[PDB]
């Protein structure tokens, strides 16, 4: 019974302790997954309402109506949400363009984004979430990057107060730095000053808990990421999370762990190919952020297989290796899946996956989260509220 | 019309122009200096209402008039503000313990501090001021350093908008990297991060224009500050001023100019010892900001000497070497002297200083201010209104 | 129920769960701490038997009996498990000069030293131990530091195979690279290169798991160490700078801090050290004898022992013995004197220090599964009658 | 009379002041500009007698006439000095091949290049000149770079002492480190060491006032410059000037102002592209030295336009932004025109340029010059004799 | 040989002036008496002597007043 | 590269230093400090290629004799 992830999970009927050790079914477990207290660690604010009804619930709430960019017709590929072929990384980002930097440069639209994203998290029974936003991308002449960030924190804090304590998703903000750094260096340290300042203005509720180092994928940005002083952010308590991904550079992942002191690696899909890096990423406690739907639509993986293979999703191999893996959503709108759908899609990507393994990902996520001693004492008290199975056999 | 700093002093009557070249009279010219549109560059906000009737008025404005610390009795040296013998900076910095860290943590006391200070700036006819504040010292559990800073800016911004354009003193903010109390890399990283964010939150009115690198005296405070990357400060447009008082350390001034890229030197009273450093300061146009009363009280100088001596005030020596010298007040309350008084003391401190030297120091200050093109155009328009003399009869 | 660190403490009768939350008895619980499966993370090989009778046993079975330097004179301070006053560190080092570099720079003696130390670990019911050695300190003109290290590993490896698997104490080596503030810097280079080479040589049984740092309390010297999967632990004893623990965590990439008794001074270091999982190695007897702490106080003051404060803050605190012979106290004794130093320490906290050590050990996946299973069999209480 | 650059312009009658604010006429103002006390801050010694009669005058005074290189065929592009199309830097550099480090290696020819150049400076009524030379390029087996530098300084000093004080141009020397790509980084060390030695040797008359980083237009010598430790040249009182490379890079300029402590920038024609860099350059007081003819022939700009544009000469944009802009001649021989000719071209390159703008540029040059307190007090006394207009209406 | 002596927090201009003088004199004279190297009476500064090595000047370290192999 | 090897790697031998004569200062430093230049004739010919069976010393000729005449310690290897 010691193999169980949660201490409260041991004191169950013996039948359920055998059900949890049985492979998860992606069709009949939609109700059990839909009630699990979940943790979200890789969520982008810009890619939430990128098309559909949500894209018009935000545009109808704009402060000024006549300034919104006209809705362009971005054709979602066929087979979507599950494309028959990968669409690449560049096409994946371009899919969500009716939101982000063009729709949320408005007090009204940005408030519909924060408020609509919180209800979606509550609809998925998420107990903790680190939302990744770029305030510097949304700043107009009158709206400073601090004004934008100060409103995002206040909108989420307002949502967290109107809900009861037991149905309350605790939202924390990660500040991402990407895109513009390829043409300047002032922005890389202009964005690290917000985090240091934002990490001190607020001490309770919604807080800026870390700095998200997007742009670690490119090579010139990586030149400026190690050409920047990161000790000031380390002293102030901010944690560092990095985007790995298409660039399959083992040397890049090595520098982040030991030069930037990164505590989480995003989209580390090619980590098993280096056996020496896997151990270091497994003994030091580094948490890997995996996104099932967002990786199938950008890289492609075999679905509905029978036995493990050479191009299988690395979720199973990481768990055996001891790596602390976590399943996330990446882009709730640019993709079409909630945190429940992603957890269910890891039964057609990873053959033989156990239901208890789905619970371990929410225990690893509950330890990788950049929360304090108070936030992480109410998160574990909510993961112990896992619902009893509906079938049991 | 050969060597005239202000260009409005060219259609100047020859009788008055010759009067401009005569030595300044400390007692008679008090009325003329009082009407001069001056520039302030070294003014510590927390040393304004240190004692006297001004200290009390900051204390009935307290939002919570029960947590106010008691009034500690801090006697002044006899003969203040002109002490018989210099008291040193350690004793000097303790005279203003009734205001500062204790007090100014109440939101009401800070608002009175900012508004009362602005009133004293209009009384001296100051056209541009750069107040040095440390928001990290007035912060509490419910008041972060950013909240304190945003309150200080909005108190000065309101006062600016309530004044006519022709009689308005434009106030800017400098963030001070504190003395030996500072030096921790977790504290100098917070001070610079706040300055970078505040340098961009505001683009009109009262603004944050630079960081004051106090504690340069401490040898342990150095090399924690040379170990921090000041490049992001320079990229965002923040100017660096170094508070180089209370020693002759020639190898520290050399590194501030060329490593920290500092643009102003505070209390550089030993520049004449190193002629090589004096040429670099004069040629590169680094402004040396001198504080007459604060220097006389802290370290002492001869007064009313007939001829220039070895220990004489270096104000005229700096001017002869083409150094952009500026005269400031340092601490309005602790020193117990206004900007007008500081200019008049130069006659006693520096023998034979002409009335054109005083006007030159104000032109030097206008060039050394951390002001953008919009504020410079307004400051230059105010410096062209030189008051007409009254005693041009000898 | 979701507060015990092992999913086996929960499924007990109600009274046992109630006896754990009571303060640990430093007398009655002697028979129960002795039966606990402990984990040792701060043990020095050069201080096992520095005087007494075990000095003779190591001295008896040398291989060059005409070389053994004569026994010097070591006055133990008054009583000494527990000194009346601190003796300092530099004095504390010289309390064990009858054993170490001199005696162990002889093939026969070094066999006894590793053979006897493993004997002590078994008697204490230790399921895991990371021993610290300095092979370059035992080298001669015909016994290179590699030869010394290879002998040490096989002596521990031989003992492990001679003991049954149920009672086996898995031992791993931890090379100590000490910063000579006056001495030559080559021995820093030799030790690091020796650990980088030993990392790949052995993959089963006794292994060289990491490098220890007695000094710098060196950033560029440790980049190669991190490539080969070696974990660095930094001594943080004498001196009281925060900037040393601040550059050990983020420049040397340290994963364990030894004798860090002044973390509470800084309020940001405690959060960082308690949010990244950095473990603090504490030695009750060694810290008491070196620096001195109030004992038997009925309340927690300003100078009290920081174990309970660290535990409240979430810092992963382990309890160790540092030097066995020099301190003259076993792991159970160190685990019992903590009650005297820390008033109100519950007996579940003592169980907490062992779980934290299990997560702090430099063992691999296979090593951890044997260590975790062995910790599952927690001994049932004996004196539960009140 | 509150923004007049020169204090002596306030005493003018209030009828010429109206003329002073009118746009510069490049045809009717030839006589007025020719009598203006001018300042030359960018003038290469090796590109003066590159062709024409001046080349043969220099070639005729050689001490070793048998060693004179043959006069090669250098065809100037058609339409010179106003090329029909830009000819580029590399082609522009090769126009001055009949003069340079071929004739100047002869001690006799060096006198002609140094004494004829001074005679061309008095024709333009220049009150202060900063000639930049590379003594290491004219060295021989029996003539070290220090020997060449002594002759250059003493040839200009002799001419300076044979001219009246109210008619004498004060010539100062700048040493150029011309970026040998990798093969010779000892040339940079040799160049900087020569400047430091000469910075203390002479304290009166002609002096070595600074070092010219003409090699900043590269990528490996820019890296060589950025690791050269310019600290010693800063302690001996030497100023630093940097050639803003033809490559449109902003990261180089940011390091020239804050890492090399440069006090001037040469051909900084792309400062407006970064609005944050133009603000720092305008506030710190860095002087941008612009050559109209050298820029119109190398890069090419629209001429005689009736209004501004997206490709117009950046003189007006820099002046409006509060930047210290100076007009120079660069290579006075290769460009085939004088300082007076360059000033009148701004009426064609920059439409609407006023006659008070050219006066401002001379005031900017007088403040950007690397002169001491003695040479500056004599330069201002010469700039106060502004010639009275000959038209007035 | 030109001696570039580090001072106890004294002057730093002479350590650079002597190095520049040595670099110039190494190329100035090629017969008879010559400047053949620089003497370092301090640091016993690694970024201050790259120009010395790039020109072929030999350096001799003038150790003293200490017993340190470092 | 030959500069950083000598003065930053503290090299005592240089392998395949066929372009030493391009920098007279570097050649003089190598000769004076006694740094040995190890040359491989067949490997250099097969990789770089040099004229063969000439009668005089050309610009592209193999740099052995030039290095020996300059006082450099040259070694021939396989
Ligand atoms: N897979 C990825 N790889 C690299 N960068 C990514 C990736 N996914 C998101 N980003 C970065 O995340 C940043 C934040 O995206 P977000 O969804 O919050 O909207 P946004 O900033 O408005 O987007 P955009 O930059 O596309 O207009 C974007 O700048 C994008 O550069
Ligand atoms: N060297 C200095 N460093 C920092 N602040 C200074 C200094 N000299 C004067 N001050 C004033 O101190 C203010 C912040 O510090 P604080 O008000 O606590 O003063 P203090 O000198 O530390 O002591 P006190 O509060 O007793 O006056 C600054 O805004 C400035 O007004
Ligand atoms: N508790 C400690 N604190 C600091 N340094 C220590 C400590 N214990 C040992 N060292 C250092 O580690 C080395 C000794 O390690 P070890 O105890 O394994 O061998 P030893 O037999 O005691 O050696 P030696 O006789 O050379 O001291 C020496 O550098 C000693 O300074
Ligand atoms: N416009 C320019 N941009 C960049 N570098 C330049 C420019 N003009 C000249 N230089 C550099 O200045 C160096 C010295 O120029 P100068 O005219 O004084 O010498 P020179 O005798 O003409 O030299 P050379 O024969 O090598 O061209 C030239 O070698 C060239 O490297
Ligand atoms: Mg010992
Ligand atoms: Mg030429
Ligand atoms: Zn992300
Ligand atoms: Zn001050
Ligand atoms: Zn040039």
């Amino acid at each position: 019974i010691s193999e169980l992830p949660i201490p409260a999970l041991a004191a169950w009927p013996p039948s359920h302790l055998r059900w949890l050790h049985e492979p998860l079914d992606p069709v009949q477990d939609k109700a059990w997954v839909q009630a699990l207290p979940k943790v979200e660690l890789h969520c982008h604010l810009g890619g939430f309402a990128t098309h559909g009804e949500l894209l018009h619930k935000v545009r109808q709430e704009a402060a000024n109506p006549e300034s919104l960019p006209p809705v362009r017709a971005i054709p979602l590929p066929p087979g979507w949400p599950i494309p028959e072929e990968p669409i690449g990384l560049e096409r994946y980002m371009r899919l969500g363009d009716n939101n982000g930097s063009a729709l949320l440069k408005d007090p009204g639209c940005l408030r519909a984004q924060c408020r609509l994203l919180y209800e979606a998290l509550l609809a998925d029974h998420v107990a903790y979430a680190e939302i990744r936003c770029s305030p510097a991308n949304y700043a107009s002449a009158s709206r400073s990057p601090w004004v934008v960030l100060q409103e995002i924190r206040n909108h989420f804090q307002q949502a967290m107060e109107e809900t009861p304590e037991d149905r309350r998703c605790h939202v924390n903000l990660l500040l991402t730095a990407t895109r513009e750094e390829g043409g300047d260096r002032s922005r890389i340290a202009r964005h690290l000053a917000l985090a240091i300042t934002a990490a001190e203005h607020w001490k309770n509720g919604c807080r800026v808990v870390g700095v998200d180092l997007a742009g670690f994928e490119d090579r010139t940005t990586r030149a400026a990421m190690f050409a920047t002083d990161f000790e000031p952010v380390h002293r102030v308590g901010l944690a560092v999370t990095v985007h790995a991904g298409e660039n399959d550079d083992v040397e890049g992942i090595w520098q982040a762990v030991f030069k930037l002191s990164a505590r989480r690696l995003g989209h580390a899909l090619h980590l098993s190919r280096s056996p020496d890096l896997l151990r270091v990423v497994a003994e030091r406690g580094i948490a890997v952020e995996l996104c099932p739907y967002a990786n199938l639509q950008i890289k492609g993986f075999p679905l509905d297989e029978e036995q493990e293979g050479s191009e299988t999703y690395p979720l199973r191999g990481y768990l055996a290796a001891g790596v602390a893996v976590t399943l996330n959503t990446d882009n709730l709108g640019i993709s079409q899946a909630s945190l429940t759908d992603n957890l269910l899609l890891t039964a057609r990507l990873c053959p033989g996956i156990t239901r208890l393994e789905v619970l371990k990902t929410q225990v690893f996520a509950a330890q990788a989260a950049f929360a304090n001693q108070a936030e992480r004492k109410a998160l574990w008290a909510r993961l112990a509220q896992v619902p009893v199975p509906t079938d049991t056999e």
